[PDB]
């Protein structure tokens, strides 16, 4: 049999130098049955699995040797978990919006790097379609980075950049579907079959109209879309011009593996995995969050572990946290599968708290966190290029008889300023999710427009207040391009005939360089709201309690208005999620004495405390002593 698994074995081996295999080789050992049991779970019966898997596995040993040696010395070094640590912080922006390019982005780098960021992700920057593209989710080739950002040179370039300041580069890699005008696709569309069935291609209407049945609509419009070129129904969960690949196909993942170790290759060192709950179909199900996708992610994870060790699998998926811990891995496979997911039921709830004034739906969120296996951590966020979603947070608003329950339409409402009074202005989205960038969320514009330095500092409080909940969690919180700066609003897209459709554009501006120039000059916004910012940042590096291994709980205190959570044994963090200034007695909890650090930026001390007087929107950090 050429799948034996000595054969396997070899088959990686043919392709590696003996003298630098070793490490390789290894890994292989550890890893490979998990991966080759996932793999023969997902594809051990299809027709071509023997004649795939032992060329396929000697495709991946190609890759492992040109593995560069900067790339193989991270291999080496990292530890697990790496990515947990306290001194973890990320940022996320598109490359035109940032600084044009990636020569731009690399040129900027002293800017993050004094920033504190040691994660960054890039949005969409691989070749994506002609003409429309989904904002770049229409990938037309893994491995080529869009013309008008610049070449794969450049991105090589910028990684070395990025490593020599201690940052590691995130990219999107768009599992689930290509652009139609993909290499695969063109080559479908020519009549290649062996292509053809890198997607899910159907002769005639009978097999859609069924799926159509149990299939919930993404764009309600459809699901399969019929192409001229091959006469067949091409299966298209999102836009016409996405074809979802067919992961029943063992080619298909070869491929997909083999791209994925390519950009980790380029420098890449962290992959956001999009669209994971569709890569599975199965008749009679709305094809979303089978088994099977979670085995796919599974086999990712052994192939990385086995080539590439230090990267990092972080799942996209936008829902509810009691629907992530599967991410992370089941049963044997926990800690085999992704190592980070997005915390947007926190996110959401921030936001809630807020409008809501109301600490306890943090309380609530904290104590009901998933928990998180080892090598694992949550991605935490305030905004992202997508608007709020806030059916994140159905679960918790429906409330217990514990919590009392709050309205997700109400509080969508007030930051769309549908109600007078409100201090926000982002807008709705097309409950639906709301656009808008943080800034003009918690009150800069209004301020602005209603030229009142009060309301401005209080907006202040704000924004800081909910970066300071981020700050606080277990692995990267992730600071979305320009809020460092309390960036506004961008609302020239609606006089763009091409861009005008798509109201994500409001919160998606680009970096104004002149703003950023101000982040020292403390009598500027840029600079009160970056100078807060670096204040936390700064704690954080420095507090072994916030690294990812440590507990992340929460204390139930008196008022609703109040939220508190604890890190570890040794650190606490208070909440005023209120407009009015709240005592609390710390001995009630048993942190009498502990010391209050200096997250305003001077006390100055840091003091033993046996309580606190919190003013409104205000932060407290305290460390055991």
């Amino acid at each position: 049999s050429p799948i034996d698994a000595a054969a396997l074995r070899a088959s990686v081996a043919a392709a590696l130098d003996p003298s630098t295999a070793v490490a390789t080789l290894a890994r292989f050992d550890t890893h490979a049955p998990r991966l080759l049991d996932a793999l023969s779970t997902l594809y051990g019966d299809h027709a071509d699995y023997v004649t795939w898997l032992p060329q396929w596995l000697s495709a991946l040993g190609v890759v492992a040797q040109a593995r560069p040696a900067a790339l193989r010395h991270l291999d080496d070094s990292r530890a697990p978990g790496w990515f947990g640590q306290q001194d973890m912080l990320g940022y996320s922006a598109y490359v035109d919006r940032f600084a044009g390019t990636l020569r731009g982005v690399a040129e900027r780098v002293p800017y993050l790097q004094e920033l504190g960021v040691r994660y960054l992700h890039l949005l969409p920057f691989l070749r994506a379609r002609a003409g429309d593209n989904d904002g770049g989710f229409a990938v037309s080739d893994y491995g080529q980075v869009e013309p008008a950002l610049g070449s794969n040179d450049d991105l090589v370039a910028l990684t070395a950049r990025l490593r020599a300041a201690n940052i590691s580069l995130c990219a999107d890699f768009v599992l689930n579907h290509t652009a139609d005008d993909h290499a695969w696709a063109q080559a479908a569309r020519a009549g290649d079959t062996r292509y053809l069935d890198y997607y899910h291609h159907f002769a005639d209407r009978n097999a859609p109209d069924q799926y159509d049945t149990t299939l919930v609509q993404v764009f309600p419009p459809g699901n399969f879309t019929w192409v001229d070129e091959t006469r067949q129904w091409m299966w298209t969960t999102f836009y016409p011009y996405q074809w979802d690949l067919n992961w029943s196909n063992p080619a298909v993942f070869g491929e997909m593996a083999l791209a994925m170790l390519e950009l980790a290759n380029l420098g890449v060192e962290a992959f956001r995995l999009d669209s994971t709950a569709y890569l599975w179909k199965r008749p009679g199900t709305n094809c979303m969050n089978q088994p099977e996708a979670h085995t796919i992610l599974v086999a990712l994870r052994a192939v990385a572990d086995i080539v590439a060790p230090s990267v990092v699998m972080k799942a996209e998926a936008i829902v509810p946290m009691a629907e992530l811990p599967p991410y992370f891995g089941s049963g044997v496979q926990r800690g085999h599968e992704c190592h980070l997911a997005y915390h947007s039921t926190l996110m959401a709830a921030g936001w809630s708290a807020l409008a809501l004034q109301r600490g306890d739906i943090l309380q609530d969120v904290i104590a009901h966190s998933p928990p998180l296996p080892p090598n694992c951590a949550w991605l935490s966020y305030v905004r992202c290029h997508d608007d709020i979603g806030w059916n994140v947070l159905q679960h918790e608003a429906a409330g217990t008889a514990a919590q009392p329950p709050f309205s997700l339409r109400e509080v969508a409402q007030f930051y769309a300023n549908a109600v007078p009074g409100s201090y926000a202005r982002g807008e709705s989205f097309q409950v639906h999710g709301t656009n808008g960038m943080s800034a003009a969320l918690v009150g800069v514009q209004a301020a602005h427009e209603h030229a009142d330095a009060a309301a401005a500092a209080r907006a202040v409080d704000r924004l800081v207040l909910l970066y300071a909940v981020s700050l606080a969690m277990p692995g990267v919180p992730l600071i979305y391009m320009g809020d460092e700066l309390a960036l506004p609003n961008d609302t020239a897209y609606l006089d763009d005939a091409q861009r005008r459709h798509e109201g994500r554009w409001l919160h998606r501006p680009a970096m104004a360089w002149e703003l950023a120039a101000q982040r020292h000059d403390a009598s500027t916004l840029a600079g009160t709201v970056y100078t807060r910012l670096r204040a936390l940042i700064r704690l954080r590096a420095g507090l072994p309690a916030l690294a990812a291994t440590q507990s992340l709980g929460s204390v139930a205190l008196g008022d609703a208005r109040l939220f508190a959570l604890t890190r570890g044994d040794s650190f606490l963090a208070v909440h005023n999620f209120s407009d009015v200034p709240l005592p609390v007695d710390l001995t009630q909890t048993g942190h009498a004495l502990w010391a209050v650090l200096d997250t305003d930026g001077t006390g100055d001390a840091p003091e033993p405390h046996t309580e606190l007087l919190l003013p409104a929107y205000g932060v407290r950090w305290l460390q055991r002593r």
